């Protein structure tokens, strides 16, 4: 299938989305939004696009999408889709950064909406001009299970521990500069001080 | 089991000798984690946990739990003469020798995880050129995908932090690195000043 590995992320960031679950009430959170794009194990001619919702606040929240360059040709039908598959995620990411960038006053105000039934969920961006509310996108999403949830965990797992690795090299670099810059501090402070006795000097 | 109000007594990794039905032996470095703390549903239940994990695989666990009440049953299975306080102790002192245990040695303590599937046995073993003898037995269940699940996003919270953390010094230490730059600047102009000043005030007074 998708291999995480050799992926690229084309976006990632937090959208705030209005999350509409079966008994549950109405709550506009911060979900964070990342597109990511490459190949299938099997076959390394076949593109596939994977999009993720997932929560900072809730580590186990998550919804997926994932489409191959030859199913995105169902994907477009049915939705009206005028783009290709190339084209797709930049549609999704300039929406999703109209929705980040809306304020309380806006009419036309971009809204993203993430109507969770059960075991299917539907994400849809919409344009608010006053009563009437016209849809820009609307996508399919699986949320869990625990199984998927596992693995995307063992995926951000490794990922974090990687930065966390980075950070750790660039302390060691950074604390080993400064204590060479007190040295060279404390030798030119010791200059200063000799060249003044020198001064005397009578 | 409370792992807010938890409180981790060891957490290092172990040379241990995997065993798995139909596969291979193995020698592996696992990470051994040992926790106590209580249960939600009741305050008064101390309760032990251990973790067997790896960093290579990010899915392999495999957990033993223990509650004060739990203990008197696997204390008769075994012999163990010491009590539940005192029993993650005498893990520990275990685990040290395992470490700590050269090529060389004889008496070699030795860690080996048997895996049968559905069940795994712990056994840390000191062996005597021929005999081996072991110094405790338990018994690990090998985790399911609701239990790797929440170990994994239990790590990612944990290690997300002392990122943050490792973060914040990175940007402190930035902070001071670039202000000693700007005193060493300024030390060297003081010097390269006072220099001229004692060189123009030498030749003047001539």
């Amino acid at each position: 299938g998708f291999d995480l590995s050799t992926a690229t992320t084309l976006f990632w960031r937090p959208v705030p989305v209005h999350v509409k679950q079966q008994d549950r009430e109405d709550v506009l959170e911060e979900l964070t939004f990342r597109i990511l794009t490459g190949v299938a194990k099997q076959n390394h001619n076949l593109r596939i696009l994977r999009i993720h919702i997932s929560s900072d606040s809730d580590l186990f929240f998550l919804h997926t999408l994932e489409v191959s360059e030859e199913d995105f040709q169902s994907l477009k039908n049915d939705q009206g889709i005028l783009v290709d598959f190339a084209s797709f995620p930049g549609k999704i990411i300039s929406l999703l950064e109209k929705c980040i960038l809306a304020q309380p006053g806006d009419s036309p105000r971009f809204q993203a909406v993430l109507t969770i039934r059960g075991g299917e969920s539907v994400f849809k961006i919409v344009e608010i001009n006053d009563e009437k509310q016209l849809p820009h996108i609307t996508l399919a999403f699986r949320p869990g299970n625990d199984s998927v949830v596992k693995q995307f965990l063992a995926f951000r797992l490794s990922e974090v521990k990687g930065t966390c690795h980075d950070l750790s090299d660039d302390l060691s670099r950074t604390r080993d500069d400064r204590d060479s810059m007190v040295a060279q501090l404390a030798q030119c402070r010791q200059q200063l001080a000799q060249l003044r006795e020198q001064y005397d000097k009578h």
